[PDB]
């Protein structure tokens, strides 16, 4: 059963706490010590809802839930302190995500407005390449009349809208009327809206599709070594990152272009005809000048040859700095089996290091614990992607004076 980190977002008390709770409460773990005590408090009040009130405020003081086919993990959403640099660092990603929307009159609207938040994490689940977004209309029991139809379709045909005219896909996102007190179309389908004949929102976490598998992917292999072994010829090592290389493939290396043919492969000193994603091996290649392969390079299939950058952007986290940084610094970038120096051609803007909304547009230069969008020009050829398509290609750290001044992840490269 496979684990996804959730994030659950949306504008200020549109209802993700509660939600949240919710789900903790009827699909999670909470220990028996903290429910014996929800239940007890329960009875004192003599009321049952009183268990929930009483478990939210112990969750508040305070995460997994598990569903049919999946164990979610419920991680940090934004406003929250190093959002943005661990998602930057790998240190918390969100595999999933939930966009609560309230359905209460004014709410919708102040969420939905241009400083409202629906819009914000909308925007920037966008950015964080959640296509398969679940959006939670919130709140119905206290729509006008309670739990009407109308105005969630109102509501799910402009967040509809709107998210199309961002690019947002829309053909994977999924909308659910429901109230978060009750688990009403959460945990279990609810007698109050008849009208809605759709899955309920556990089932739509269980509808989630897990990402692409490597293996999948374009082949990329970055050159960790090449040797010329007397009788044998040029043989190149690396690791296969994504797609399969196999016995006979014709394989081009980037920077140089050249393309040559792969006539054996070893992982172990035991020759295979293919290799598969995680695989490091040794492969004898005919055609390429062993001069034109260096560590660093990459290879892939002709029809996808390894992207090389003229020049790259990306999201960073500065960790460290004695001074500050600006245009024209230069340090050497570690990318994959990669090290170049790449000149920071570009100050985009700094990030807010609590959501990943824009702070500074432009700024003169930055410090150690800004986030930022930057833009590098490598001072030599140097194969890289975006994060969100190849990401062992796409996460680099940023070194000078054997420290690492910074980690980035490339979200966009200029052929
Ligand atoms: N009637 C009602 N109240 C709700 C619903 N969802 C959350 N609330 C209430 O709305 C307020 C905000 O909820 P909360 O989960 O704390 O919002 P957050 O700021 O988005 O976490 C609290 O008083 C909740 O009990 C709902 O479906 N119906």
């Amino acid at each position: 059963k496979p684990h996804l980190n959730l994030i659950v977002i949306g504008h200020v008390d549109h209802g993700k706490s509660t939600l949240v709770g919710r789900l903790l409460m009827d699909r999670g773990f909470i220990d028996e010590k903290t429910v014996k005590e929800a239940e007890e408090a329960a009875k004192k009040l003599g009321k049952e809802s009183e268990k929930f009130a009483f478990l939210l405020d112990r969750l508040k003081e305070e995460m997994r839930f598990e569903t049919k086919k999946y164990f979610f993990t419920i991680i940090d959403a934004p406003g929250h302190r190093d959002f943005v640099k661990n998602m930057i660092t790998g240190a918390s990603q969100a595999d999933a995500a939930i966009l609560v929307v309230s359905a209460k009159k004014g709410e919708y609207e102040a969420g939905m407005s241009v400083e409202g938040q629906t819009r914000e994490h909308i925007i920037l689940a966008k950015t964080m390449g959640l296509d398969q977004l679940i959006v939670a209309v919130n709140k119905m029991d206290l729509t006008e009349p309670p739990y009407d139809e109308k105005r969630y379709k109102e509501i799910v045909d402009q967040v509809s809208k709107f998210m199309r005219s961002y690019g947002f896909n829309t053909n994977k996102v999924r909308f659910v009327p429901v109230v978060a007190p009750s688990g009403d179309n959460i945990t279990h389908k609810s007698e109050n809206m008849k009208w809605y004949n759709g899955p309920t929102l556990e089932e739509y976490l269980d509808q989630l599709e897990l990402p692409p598998k490597p293996v999948d992917k374009p082949l990329r292999i970055p050159i960790q070594d090449v040797y010329s072994i007397s009788g044998v010829g040029t043989v190149p090592v690396g690791r296969v990152e994504s797609g399969v290389l196999k016995v006979g493939d014709k394989i081009v290396f980037m920077p140089a272009g050249k393309v040559g043919e792969v006539r054996s492969i070893e992982t172990h000193h035991t020759k295979m005809d293919k290799a598969e994603p995680g695989d490091n091996i040794g492969f004898n290649v005919r055609g390429v000048e062993k001069k034109d392969i260096k560590r660093g390079d990459v290879v892939g299939h002709p029809n996808n040859p390894p992207t090389v950058a003229d020049e790259f952007t990306a999201r960073i986290i500065v960790v460290w700095h004695p001074t500050a940084l600006a245009n024209g610094y230069t340090p050497v970038l570690h990318v994959h089996t990669a090290s170049v120096a790449c000149r920071v051609s570009e100050l985009v803007s700094k990030l807010d290091p609590r959501t990943g909304q824009e702070a500074e547009k432009n700024p003169q230069f930055l410090k150690q614990g800004d986030v930022a969008i930057v833009k590098f020009k490598p001072i030599k050829p140097l194969c890289v992607e975006k994060y969100n398509e190849f990401p062992p290609l796409g996460r680099f750290a940023m070194r000078d004076m054997g420290k690492t001044v910074g980690v980035g992840i490339i979200v966009d490269v200029k052929p």
